[PDB]
């Protein structure tokens, strides 16, 4: 087009157009205040219309990355504020809008923001919705400096939607708290989601994307043909590679192009996109990513005749292996949108071996004919752990749920820091509330994805304070084996003790006017260090204690003088427990 920035205003909306320009430029000056960027958005908002009026007013046929880069050269305390980032100024395109990704910092920090009371909210939010909201938007994008922007967009839709419906309900808080922590766990699982993708993309490299990729789209479009499903993976691979590099408009452009061309070829991919494919330009990707399964063909035969019965196996591997294991992989995923991704790969994986293996001996078919009965034992194993786990959910609910979790983990590797044991824990009995509601079908893919967002938050936190080898190999390996690695811990047979801190099992008052979060936080902190120092105690003997310590908080918090109850029958419980476990 003649004027770029003229053909975004006229497709987004002003209103659009006005807050991703935001967005961007949080992003990239992420300690300038908000009265700084409303000024520089208004700015650009005036010259893109000026454009809308006349492609040919000056500077309208200018590239949006110089028109972008020329107005971050104009910003007063460049040097003052960031330093080496004003020395990409004196670059010359396209030098300098990489010089500028390269000094986006994605941890740049800023104090953690905190959540106002209802009504000071609500209150706001009345007063001037506006700039309630863009703040929030400003506050969010500077801390999350590579969120793709139009994403972060439809999270502020969505708060403005809890806000206009809970401010004027009855129970304001019973409304509004649930809905923002639906979508603060959400916005941090996407976040985690797109990082996840892109380390695992530099690390374990194109081809091992690329069968990711196959399985997903293959669940996701099961009537397609494998060429359609395989020219789509490699559109996919250019897409996250070039998001993963971090320049939005380069990431928006490859998306859009391929929104466009699925949405140009539905009768070859899918019958459920029709929906999304009458969506705007903007949107149009983002709901293909989160379209649901088509249903799959009726009476597909099994593999069995072109992946073990054929004469011509080993021939037609030989000649394009990845061709013929992207084949497999196609077949097996379409026929099973009950099954996780990672599943599949192992499945895969497991097929490649053998047929390594197998067509180096005389009588291939006859080494490879049982290798269907390698793939049962590898699908039963999740969908055995998922019915153990399950029913022990619904037999104690989530609370005790999470607390079985808390003791067994706490023994498998309990030099883990008590925070991020109580924290892990707590987000695993979340998964089985979660995913343990849907019908057995939907039960896996639930699981995979939840749990991938879990064991990257724990792998995130120990990366950084390491403390047991055990944590370090499962985080370090394939994603593929990554949960099975995890679920084949054992209790740790060498830990010693922790030695009994009197402090640590002192409790007050204040338990009995504690949110029930904070109770429950607080219960579990005191479990996991009680596992800590006795570590060999039976789940009897553990029991015992725990019904010993709810009858003394329930006793303490109903006592006259309650601050004399904890006090001294603190002191019976702590000797009666410290007799009864060892
Ligand atoms: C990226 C979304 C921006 C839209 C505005 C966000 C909503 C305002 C309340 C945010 C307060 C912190 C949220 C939380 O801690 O749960
Ligand atoms: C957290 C990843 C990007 C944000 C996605 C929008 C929804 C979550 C809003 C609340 C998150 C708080 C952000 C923060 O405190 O750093
Ligand atoms: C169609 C192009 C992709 C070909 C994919 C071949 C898949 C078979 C082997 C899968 C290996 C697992 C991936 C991984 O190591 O993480
Ligand atoms: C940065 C200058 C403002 C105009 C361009 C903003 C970036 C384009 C986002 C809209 C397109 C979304 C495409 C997609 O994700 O499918
Ligand atoms: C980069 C994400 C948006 C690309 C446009 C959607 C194409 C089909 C996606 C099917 C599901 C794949 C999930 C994913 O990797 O986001
Ligand atoms: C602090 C982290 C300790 C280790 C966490 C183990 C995570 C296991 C993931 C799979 C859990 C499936 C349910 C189960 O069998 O417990
Ligand atoms: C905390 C338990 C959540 C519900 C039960 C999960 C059981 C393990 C799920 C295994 C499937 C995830 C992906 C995979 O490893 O195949
Ligand atoms: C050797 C130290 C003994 C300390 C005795 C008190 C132990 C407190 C464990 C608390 C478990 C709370 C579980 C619950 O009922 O929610």
């Amino acid at each position: 087009h003649k004027s770029e920035v003229a053909h975004r205003f006229k497709d987004l909306g002003e209103e659009n157009f006005k807050a991703l320009v935001l967005i961007a430029f949080a992003q990239y000056l992420q300690q300038c205040p908000f009265e700084d960027h409303v000024k520089l958005v208004n700015e650009v908002t005036e010259f893109a219309k000026t454009c809308v009026a006349d492609e040919s007013a000056e500077n309208c046929d200018k590239s949006l990355h110089t028109l972008f880069g020329d107005k971050l050269c104009t910003v007063a305390t460049l040097r003052e504020t960031y330093g080496e980032m004003a020395d990409c100024c004196a670059k010359q395109e396209p030098e300098r809008n990489e010089c500028f990704l390269q000094h986006k910092d994605d941890n740049p920090n800023l104090p953690r923001l905190v959540r106002p009371e209802v009504d000071v909210m609500c209150t706001a939010f009345h007063d001037n919705e506006e700039t309630f909201l863009k703040k929030y938007l400003y506050e969010i994008a500077r801390r999350h400096p590579y969120f793709y922007a139009p994403e972060l967009l439809f999270f502020a839709k969505r708060y403005k939607a809890a806000f206009t419906e809970c401010c004027q309900a009855a129970d304001k808080a019973a409304c509004l708290l649930p809905k923002l922590d639906e979508l603060r766990d959400e916005g941090k699982a996407s976040s985690a989601k797109q990082r996840l993708k892109c380390a695992s993309l530099q690390k374990f490299g194109e081809r091992a994307f690329k069968a990711w990729a196959v399985a997903r789209l293959s669940q996701r479009f099961p009537k397609a043909e494998f060429a359609e499903v395989s020219k789509l993976v490699t559109d996919l691979t250019k897409v996250h590679t070039e998001c993963c590099h971090g320049d939005l408009l380069e990431c928006a452009d490859d998306r859009a192009d391929l929104a466009k061309y699925i949405c140009e070829n539905q009768d070859s991919i899918s019958s459920k996109l029709k929906e999304c494919c009458e969506k705007p330009l903007l949107e149009k990707s983002h709901c293909i990513a989160e379209v649901e399964n088509d249903e799959m063909p009726a009476d597909l035969p099994s593999l069995a005749a072109d992946f073990v019965e054929s004469k011509d196996v080993c021939k037609n591997y030989a000649e394009a292996k990845d061709v013929f294991l992207g084949m497999f992989l196609y077949e097996y995923a379409r026929r099973h949108p009950d099954y996780s991704v990672v599943l599949l790969l192992r499945l895969a994986k497991t097929y490649e071996t053998t047929l390594e293996k197998c067509c180096a001996a005389a009588d291939p078919h006859e080494c490879y004919a049982k290798v269907f009965d390698e793939f049962k034992p590898l699908v039963e194993e999740p969908q055995n752990l998922i019915k153990q786990n399950c029913e022990l959910f619904e037999q104690l609910g989530e609370y005790k749920f999470q607390n079985a979790l808390l003791v067994r983990y706490t023994k498998k590797v309990p030099q883990v820091s008590t925070p991020t044991l109580v924290e892990v824990s707590r987000n695993l009995g979340k998964v089985g509330s979660k995913c343990c509601k849907h019908p057995e079908a939907k039960r896996m893919p639930c699981a995979e994805d939840y749990l991938s967002v879990v064991l990257n938050q724990l792998c995130v936190l120990h990366e950084k304070t390491p403390v047991s080898d055990r944590v370090t190999k499962c985080c370090t390996e394939s994603l593929v084996n990554r949960r099975p690695c995890f679920s084949a811990l054992e209790v740790d047979e060498t830990y010693v003790p922790k030695e009994f801190n009197a402090e640590t099992f002192t409790f007050h008052a204040d338990i009995c006017t504690l949110s029930e979060k904070e109770r429950q936080i607080k219960k579990q902190t005191a479990l996991v260090e009680l596992v800590k120092h006795k570590p060999k105690a039976t789940k009897e003997q553990l029991k015992a204690v725990m019904d010993d310590f709810a009858a003394f908080v329930e006793k303490c918090c109903k006592a006259d003088d309650k601050e004399t109850c904890f006090a001294e029958e603190g002191k019976k419980l702590v000797a009666a427990s410290q007799a009864a476990l060892g």
